[PDB]
């Protein structure tokens, strides 16, 4: 299950203030 952020994003990654970014 991926984290529910401003935009449907999945790992590998990290949800930060800017949003979902790559590894």
């Amino acid at each position: 299950n991926c984290p529910y952020c401003v935009v449907y994003c999945c790992p590998p990654a990290y949800c930060q203030a800017s949003g979902c970014r790559p590894p």
